[PDB]
């Protein structure tokens, strides 16, 4: 068909993306995205068809007809044409019938939209279906049903199909193999190609077509371009796939299956067959249902039963169904006392129903999610246009050419009678069972066909469903109140006199020392936050430390109850644990975050603690410390690499003899003397205003003299720590015998200098340098081993050179490899040409230039100039200069005296690591073991600081 309606489609105002929709007259719907800015083209064609929609002879017929739609046409019958078009132009195509649609997608380069939409549009009037690509494709088909054995989700999925009324087509079966899909059906006569022609013909061909092209030249251009050549589809009316009836028919109701998994998960899955509420959309009632379901606030049944600790995590929510019926799915992961006790979790369900019903439905958590979401909806960023063009689709189907964008995320009016439907249609006469354990071996025999999962019937006893239906009686159920807190309040604050490219020291104190600059690439509405905690008593002690440590994990652990919804509302924040002591840093929109800021400095600042929950911690933590004591050689090695680069480091070892004599009034009464002096450095960024944070920094720092007085820190006491120095040529080195692992871990480091003008593009040319010719060379050409890494390693504000290689080898005879390969690179110095030299310099300088794409990209790089003090955010402009300034001379000068063997100013390490039973050989001097750490470490130099900026 040719035919064209449209307009100016409601496109967001903050978007600029061209957009017009329509359907043509034989069942094809048309969006057209004309996106002028675009590089990528992209297209996409879905049809609404299922794949339970084939006929029941051949199972899995849309399946493999999709997979097989691609090969041949009357103009290039030539198998991947189409594709070598697509390798001329960049692209990545894919293709999928799913439960409802099938669809076909792709782009192109940026202007090919003629050329690959001929390359493209002549499935329909020749489709060959040649027949080795049937044969190779029906293994393609047996190994996608194989790759499905193994993913548990398709496998509960397809247990959800056909487990139903075993009459009603909801049973048919999805991708096929090659005995139901090949061997069955050509041995009853009906041969595959032929059926393949109808199935295409007048099947597909026929309507439901919902197609999309993301244009770039105009409006008219893309429209007699693609409009033209989409007549060669024409209408032949199949009846629509619908299923008008649910199929979970009485035989369904209160009905256990108890599953054997592939990995070992504990899981209950509770299904609800709901109506059809596509027509109910202008709510959004099942999904505004499962907000209230997963919500965790003042007598939240997840606070209840985590405060139980009887889950591990749940889920309950709306699930699509078909045309005809909708689903409702509650999945839950499991603890032991979770597992004795899942009935009474389904009668704790039962109360949150009760619950439900003493208070009905209200207008005002639907408003305000509803507010907000709208809000979002509109402030939602960008998006990633491929993937995006199928979401679309998937609903163009379902929407007319201008309810698609704000189709579900606009939502209109409360309707509290589909509220008190849905609550009527959730009960405990409508729960399907579903149950996922590994633990099921055995007693489970009934086995599925086509995966080999294990099911049982064996349906429940009334005893407990009567005792269920009577007795509603709910305890500390009670109302989660709102926490809204304006975020209108998002107008783009336009920058001062004061116009510096950094954030500055802005405010200094004694207590204050305060840098902030706003957003020009992004012009946002959120703001991130970067915050300094000092406190000496964080290196001091293994008990202490682990007393820090699980003081902020059941700290955190506490205001997330309250922090939930928050950060649902895209308010992100952390608490982490450092050697320095905790690490803040929150992140998100403008809505309330001095507000909440001072509530999390109010609550960490005076916080009250329950014997239990500390114990339970305790002994969490306790189990997790043991746990470590066979990790990775590469692991364990990084932790070698932290633990032999330091001042002090406190072992494990040192944690699990301190933790024998832990008491809560310990650490109780010690926290306001841990917390008794601090100084605070506050990074900035965003929508916000200078006096504003002053202001904000007056305001948290004078709250904390309110809480407890902490007074500023001396500057005679704000100490960092050094990397030590060798006896420049001694190298040191020590082995460690694993226990578990057979692999021999060994990882080098050196010490060049400080990050100077130099040595960065000396450390990073001389990585990438061993990046390529290395990785071609040791682990492709030699393939010593599996695990090899090459790469930086930045210790105490000095830059190294790691490697984090895992195999089983003699270690010394793999550093002789190394060996073999540093000879590799004294031949490869006058090897390096000028191309190997000006490739190389300009792939580290991309690699090096890059504009932020997030807010946050290039503060965490500015909070590492922060923790190394050291503020010259055009440093990189400085490694850009430098990267000007390398020749091929300095590679001599720098492979002499500081990487040679001879070198007097040699500073290698390694360390072995050993197993758990573990062409020109230079003269190297013998390196010693190394037994003591403490009288190792004890005499050795360390290194200078900074001449400041």
């Amino acid at each position: 068909a040719i035919k064209r309606i449209g307009n100016h489609i409601t496109k967001s105002p903050e978007d600029k993306r061209e957009y017009r929709g329509l359907e043509l007259a034989n069942g094809i719907k048309v969006l057209l995205i004309s996106d002028p800015t675009t590089d990528k083209s992209s297209a996409a064609l879905d049809v609404h068809i299922g794949s339970l929609s084939d006929p029941p002879n051949i199972a899995g017929l849309s399946h493999f007809l999709e997979h097989m739609l691609f090969l041949g046409t009357k103009k290039y019958p030539k198998e991947n044409e189409y594709s070598q078009f697509l390798s001329e132009h960049a692209g990545s195509s894919n293709a999928f019938t799913s439960g409802e649609h099938t669809n076909y997608y792709f782009d192109v380069s940026h202007e090919h939209l003629e050329g690959a939409l001929d390359r493209f549009a002549q499935f329909f009037l020749s489709p060959l279906f040649d027949e080795s690509a049937k044969d190779r494709e029906v293994n393609a088909v047996d190994s996608e049903h194989e790759k499905n054995v193994m993913n548990d989700a398709w496998r509960l999925f397809q247990l959800e199909k056909a487990t139903g009324n075993p009459k009603h087509p909801f049973s048919k079966f999805g991708t096929g193999n090659k005995y139901t899909l090949e061997t069955r059906p050509n041995q009853e006569g009906i041969d595959v190609r032929q059926e393949l022609l109808k199935f295409h013909s007048a099947y597909y061909s026929s309507n439901l077509m919902a197609v999309v092209v993301l244009g770039r030249e105009s409006l008219d251009d893309l429209t007699n371009l693609v409009v033209k050549l989409f007549s060669e589809v024409e209408n032949k009316n199949v009846p629509l796939p619908e299923f008008p009836e649910h199929p979970f028919q009485e035989e369904h109701l209160k009905q256990l299956y108890k599953i054997v998994p592939i990995k070992d998960i504990r899981n209950l899955y509770v299904t609800f067959p709901i109506p059809d509420l596509q027509k109910y959309y202008k709510s959004n009632p099942g999904h505004y249902l499962g907000h209230l379901i997963g919500h965790e606030g003042p007598g939240s049944l997840l606070s209840e039963l985590k405060s139980k600790g009887w889950v591990n995590t749940l889920v309950g929510g709306q699930k699509e169904g078909a045309r005809g019926f909708m689903f409702f799915i509650i999945n839950v992961d499991l603890t032991e006392e979770g597992l004795l006790h899942v009935e009474d979790i389904i009668l704790h369900m039962f109360q949150y129903i009760q619950k439900l019903r003493a208070e009905g439905p209200q207008e005002w958590v639907f408003q305000e999610l509803k507010d907000l979401n709208a809000v979002a909806f509109r402030f939602k960023d960008k998006e990633r246009p491929r993937g995006y063009t199928s979401k679309i689709a998937g609903i163009l189907h379902y929407y007319p050419l201008e309810e698609v964008l704000t189709a579900e995320y606009l939502l209109e009016e409360f309707r509290p009678d589909l509220i008190e439907m849905v609550l009527d249609k959730l009960r405990p006469e409508n729960v399907r069972v579903a149950i996922v354990s590994k633990s099921f071996e055995g007693k489970t025999d009934r086995t599925e066909e086509w995966y080999g999962t294990q099911y049982k019937q064996e349906a429940i006893p009334d005893e407990v469903i009567k005792k269920w239906q009577n007795a509603d009686l709910n305890g500390k159920f009670k109302l989660p109140t709102k926490n809204e807190f304006i975020p209108t309040n998002f107008e783009i604050l336009p920058l001062e006199k004061e116009a510096t490219p950094y954030p500055a020291l802005i405010k200094d104190t004694a207590m204050s020392k305060l840098w902030f600059k706003q957003d020009d690439k992004f012009f946002l509405p959120k703001a991130n936050l970067n915050f300094e905690f000092f406190s000496p008593f964080a290196y001091v002690d293994p008990l202490h430390s682990n007393m820090a440590y699980l003081y902020l994990e059941l700290l955190k652990d506490s205001l997330n109850e309250y922090a939930y919804a928050a950060e649902l509302a895209g308010l992100s924040y952390d608490l982490q644990n450092t050697i320095y002591g905790m690490y803040l840093s929150v992140k998100g929109y403008n809505d309330k975050q001095p507000i909440l800021l001072k509530k999390i400095i109010e609550k960490m600042a005076t916080f009250e603690i329950d014997e239990k929950r500390f114990e339970i911690i305790k002994e969490a933590y306790m189990r997790s410390l043991n746990n470590f004591r066979a990790e990775q050689p590469h692991q364990h090695a990084m932790y070698y690499l932290r633990l032999l680069m330091t001042e002090v480091a406190w072992t494990k070892d040192e944690l699990k003899e301190a933790l024998d004599d832990v008491t809560l009034p310990r650490l109780k009464a010690f926290i306001p003397q841990l917390l008794s002096r601090l100084h605070i450095e506050a990074l900035l960024h965003g929508n916000i205003t200078k006096q504003a944070a002053l202001g904000i920094m007056q305001m948290v720092e004078d709250t904390l003299i309110e809480h407890a007085h902490t007074k500023p820190l001396l500057p005679s006491q704000l100490v960092r720590y050094r990397e030590v120095q060798l006896p420049d040529r001694g190298w040191f080195v020590y082995q460690q015998r694993n226990e578990v692992h057979n692999n021999s871990g060994i990882e080098i480091y050196y010490q060049t200098d400080m990050q100077s003008t130099s040595e960065n593009m000396f450390l990073e040319l001389f990585a990438q340098i061993i990046s390529e010719p290395a990785f071609n060379t040791l682990r492709t050409k030699e393939q010593l081993g599996y695990i090899v890494f090459s790469g930086p390693r930045r210790a105490n504000g000095i830059q190294g050179l790691r490697f984090i290689i895992q195999s089983e080898k003699p270690p010394h005879y793999l550093e002789s490899r190394v060996e073999a390969f540093l000879i590799t690179m004294e031949k490869s110095i006058e090897d390096m040409t000028e191309e190997a030299f000006q490739k190389h310099i300009q792939a580290l300088a991309i690699r090096r230039l890059d504009k932020p794409k997030k807010l946050s990209a290039e503060s965490a790089k500015y909070w590492g100039e922060i923790i190394s003090q050291q503020y010259n955010f055009d440093r990189d402009n400085t490694e850009v200069a430098y990267l000007k300034t390398l020749t091929k001379e300095d590679i001599i000068k720098f492979y002499k005296e500081m990487l040679a063997v001879d070198a007097p100013r040699r500073h290698k390490v390694s360390v072995h690591v050993l197993a758990r039973e573990m062409s020109q050989a230079p003269a190297l001097p013998q390196p010693e073991v190394i037994q003591n750490m403490t009288e190792f470490k004890r005499g050795l130099p360390l290194f200078p600081l900074v001449k400041p900026h």
